[PDB]
């Protein structure tokens, strides 16, 4: 199956010109936890933002051009990306906006972190219809000494 994972501020804002204005180590731990040992598909901008291969995962980067880093796998279409993942239980799509919109119709599961941050950005998570998804897990966390905002983890499965 194909899954998306993302951190969403209010209005599904997912990305800005620069790094998001929050310190959320617990969310990064959730991200690692749910992606380790699985192929991860990302767009070139997200690859550049991360700045290195994510360890312990097969990193697959979408770009229309040949790759510029031989440590990771580079593909030029959604179907090539999927094929490059091989026979695995779960493919993780980790963004960014362009990539999320392409994969959402193919996806069976969403891993979302809802962040109580009323911020502005240039990249959003695609619209999804709550009636087409069953929420199977939810977990709230307040802001604390190590996390700048309150965050709520959710897992949704497509009906
Ligand atoms: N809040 C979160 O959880 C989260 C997660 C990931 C990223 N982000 C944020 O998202 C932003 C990036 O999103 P974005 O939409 O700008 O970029 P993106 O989706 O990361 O990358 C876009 C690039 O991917 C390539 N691409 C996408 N689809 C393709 C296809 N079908 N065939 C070939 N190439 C394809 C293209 O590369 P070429 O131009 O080389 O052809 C394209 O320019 C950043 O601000 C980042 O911080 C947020
Ligand atoms: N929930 C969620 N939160 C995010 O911050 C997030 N970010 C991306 C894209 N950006 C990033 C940026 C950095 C790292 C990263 O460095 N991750 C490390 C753990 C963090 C750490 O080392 O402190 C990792 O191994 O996964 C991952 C994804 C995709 N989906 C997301 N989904």
């Amino acid at each position: 199956m194909i899954s998306l994972i993302a951190a969403l501020a209010v209005d599904r804002v997912a990305g800005m010109e620069n790094a998001m204005p929050w310190n959320l180590p617990a969310d990064l731990a959730w991200f690692k936890r749910n992606t380790l040992n699985k192929p991860v598909i990302m767009g070139r901008h997200t690859w550049e933002s991360i700045g290195r291969p994510l360890p312990g995962r097969k990193n697959i980067i979408l770009s229309s051009q040949p790759g510029t880093d031989d440590r990771v796998t580079w593909v030029k279409s959604v179907d090539e990306a999927i094929a490059a993942c091989g026979d695995v239980p779960e493919i993780m799509v980790i963004g960014g906006g362009r990539v999320y919109e392409q994969f959402l119709p193919k996806a069976q599961k969403l891993y979302l972190t809802h962040i109580d941050a009323e911020v502005e950005g240039d990249t959003h998570f695609p619209d999804y219809e709550p009636d087409d998804w069953e929420s199977v897990f939810s977990e709230f966390h307040d802001a604390d000494a190590q996390n700048s905002h309150s965050y709520c983890f959710e897992i949704l499965e497509r009906r």
